[PDB]
């Protein structure tokens, strides 16, 4: 190939069964509340740092504003 494989994120990794839990809430409320971040952290098993960040890294993206051509 060219390099081999992209490796930035830590060993940990979120699954479709866990992400879905973070996505579903996305609709209801952009970002989870100190209360939701906890209730979820247990529902899925992810920490409060992973969930919070995810919402950001993801949300921030949606906030992006690109021009239209075509």
């Amino acid at each position: 190939g060219s390099s081999g494989s992209s490796g930035k994120r830590p060993r940990t990794r979120i699954t479709d069964d866990q992400l879905r839990v973070l996505r579903q809430y996305f609709d209801i409320n952009n970002s989870p509340s100190e209360e939701q971040i906890k209730e979820m952290a247990d529902k899925s098993g992810l920490p409060q740092k992973v969930i919070k960040h995810w919402f950001r890294n993801t949300l921030f993206k949606e906030r992006q504003s690109g021009p239209s051509s075509g």
